[PDB]
Order: C-alpha cells, then structure tokens, then sequence
C-alpha cells in the first residue's frame, strides 16, 4: 500500500486535514514517501544534483498564482485558443498525433479540442449541473497572448530561484510552461519525460507517484513509434501480470503536493499523477528544461536513464533503416530468440 502516502498535512489556522486518504486511489504496489524539505536545506540541493525527487515547500516559485481560481482566470487570461482534452474516464491517456499515422488500429479515447477559456468553464459548469461523468483536462503552454493581470503574475514568479537551479545543474533552456487545470479524480497515467521538470502546484492537491528509470523493466512502455510513446502499457487499475509480470516488482516514491509545493521530477523518472477524488479543481504549472548535456568521454557503468536513451535510439534507428516502424518488432525478436534469451 501507500506507506509513502503520508499522514495528511494539517493546514495552518487549524482549518482541518487538507485531505484524507479516502481521496487517494487504491493500487497494488508499495510506496515510500518523497521528502518534503525547505529550499535552504542542503539535503534538498543534493537530491536535485543527484537527480532524485524532492518536494520543495517554500520556493515562492509561483506565489502570485496562488490567488488563481477559475473566475480570476476567465476575466484576465484573454481570448486565446486553449487545448482541452476530453475523456470517458478518470484516465487521460494522451496520443502523439504525428506518430498517429503509423498505427491506425489503436483507436483514440481522449481527444483535443480548442476552446476559449469561457467555453471550457462553460463545459465544467454544465457537466457540473447535469452530474455528467465526462471529464476534462485543460493543458496549454501560456504565451504572451494572455491578459495584463496574468503577465504580471507570471513576472512575479521567483525566476531568481529557478534560474539559479538551471545554472547550478548545467541544464539547458526552459522549453515550456504548461498550465494544467483538471477535475477531481482525473488521472494522468504513468509516463516519463525526457526533461528535468519543476512541477509547481497552485490550487488543489495532486498525488504524484514516481518511479526511478531503473524500473523500466516493470513498467513496459509502448514502442517508441507508437502514439503512447513513453507511457506505461500497464493499467494501474487492473494490471495484466501475465503480459507484464515484472509490474509485481514495482515500488514507487509517492507524495501529495498542494498549493505552494514544488515537486522536482528528474528527467526520465516515471510519474503517475492524480487529482485527489472530491478535492475539486486542480491547477498546476510546469517548468521543463532540457537537461544537462552529456559529457564528452563517458563514465561507466552507465546510469539507467542513459540505457533508456540508448534503447530509444535503437528503436528510432531501426525504424528509419527498415523504412517502416512496424518492422521494428519482428526484427528485434528474430535478433533475440534463442540468441540472447
Ligand atoms: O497531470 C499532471 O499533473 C502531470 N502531467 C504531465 O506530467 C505531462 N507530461 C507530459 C505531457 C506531454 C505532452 N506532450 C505533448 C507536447 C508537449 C510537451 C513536450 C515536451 C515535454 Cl517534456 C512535455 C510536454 N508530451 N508530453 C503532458 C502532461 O500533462
Ligand atoms: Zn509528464
């Protein structure tokens, strides 16, 4: 179970338990808790330099955004196009649409749709009213388009702190700034990203379950050329242990983040994210940085994330070299069977 869940944190002014574990979903693997530390704490600077997850609790990274809510955003964000994904269920499986023309026989069960902010809230209001079970997840990189109040907020982020982290870790350019607004219960299934991430919680509480790259074997990512590249094939809600036996060996690092917490998700680390049930609307901003460049002459034994990049590159080479990504599997199997297995 979630031994790493944590005894819920008690909010100041004794306004109750921020959340209780009945708002966490039930899963078949154990976990240990991610450390919640202060930014000044050197234990937390060492966790980051060693690419290990840590919850930073007092960065003020997005202090101005803590006032955010739907009303405030609607009135001040502009008339921009905001990507919004629909879903039949709590699970939000996402598809790379450009990879979409390889496989045609894995149909789409979560779809994008541009909206103006007022229409999005519109949709939640009516879904709200009719008690519907459709779920929505807004996910959009904010850009200069936005309102005057929201540019001032963005400018009030603690750029000095994060910009220092980018330099101290030798990381590369901030790639993007997604904003996520999601409904209670919504789940982003387990996946890994190729970039260092600072996951900055604003409104609501999110449960984050991470796994290290070295548990690649237990999480069974889709093929690289598949639309669900970098997602785990394993249904966390009902695992198929015959197809994925080593998911019985998976142990996670877990934590619940709330307003003001910043969760460092090291690159290539798996993460599963859920907005707690009956916790209402969640709001997050993410800060993705190209990771540090790989030194010129490499140190063995390699680290797990480098082996992952290798496997990824093998799949990519073979896809181009064979003229068809769908021959990758067959060739790899003939390479292995009775030779390496
Ligand atoms: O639900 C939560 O709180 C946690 N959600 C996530 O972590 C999350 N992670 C990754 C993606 C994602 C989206 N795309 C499509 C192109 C955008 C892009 C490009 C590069 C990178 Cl590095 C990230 C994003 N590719 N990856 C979406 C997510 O929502
Ligand atoms: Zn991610």
């Amino acid at each position: 179970v979630a031994s790493g869940s944590g005894e819920p944190r008690e909010e100041a002014g004794a306004l109750g338990p921020a959340w209780d574990e009945s708002q966490l979903r039930s899963y078949s693997f154990p976990t240990r808790p991610i450390p919640r530390l202060s930014q000044s704490d050197p234990r937390a600077e060492e966790l980051i330099e060693n690419e290990e997850p840590v919850v930073l609790t007092d960065t003020n990274l997005v202090y101005p955004a803590l006032k955010w809510d739907l009303e405030y955003l609607q009135e001040n964000i502009g008339n921009g196009d905001f990507s919004v994904y629909s879903a039949s269920t709590h699970k939000f499986l996402y598809y790379d649409e450009k990879k979409m023309a390889n496989f045609q026989n894995f149909k789409p069960r979560s779809n994008r749709e541009e909206m103006k902010f007022h229409e999005f809230v519109e949709k939640l209001q009516d879904i709200q009213q009719r008690g519907g079970e459709e779920r929505l997840y807004l996910q959009q990189t904010l850009n200069d388009t936005v309102g005057r109040k929201i540019v001032m907020d963005f400018l009030g982020f603690n750029w000095n702190w994060i910009n220092k982290q980018q330099g101290k870790r030798g990381w590369g350019q901030l790639t993007s700034n997604l904003l996520l607004i999601g409904m209670e219960g919504n789940v982003t299934p387990a996946h890994y990203d190729e970039q260092q991430n600072f996951f900055a919680q604003i409104k609501g509480y999110k449960r984050c379950i991470l796994f290290p790259p070295d548990q690649f074997e237990c999480l069974y990512p889709y093929p690289v050329h598949h639309p669900c590249d970098r997602q785990s094939q394993v249904d966390f809600d009902n695992p198929d242990y015959e197809r994925f036996p080593n998911f019985q060996n998976v142990v996670g690092y877990e934590t619940v983040v709330g307003p003001g917490d910043v969760l460092y998700i090291p690159m290539y680390w798996w993460h599963h994210i859920e907005s707690l049930l009956n916790g209402g609307i969640t709001i997050t901003v993410n800060f993705w940085y190209k990771g540090a460049p790989t030194p010129k002459r490499i140190e063995y034994p390699l680290k797990a994330h480098q082996k992952v990049a290798i496997m990824r590159n093998i799949e990519k080479m073979l896809g181009e070299a064979l003229g068809n990504p769908q021959e990758v599997g067959p060739l790899l199997n003939t390479m292995i069977k009775g030779r390496y297995n």
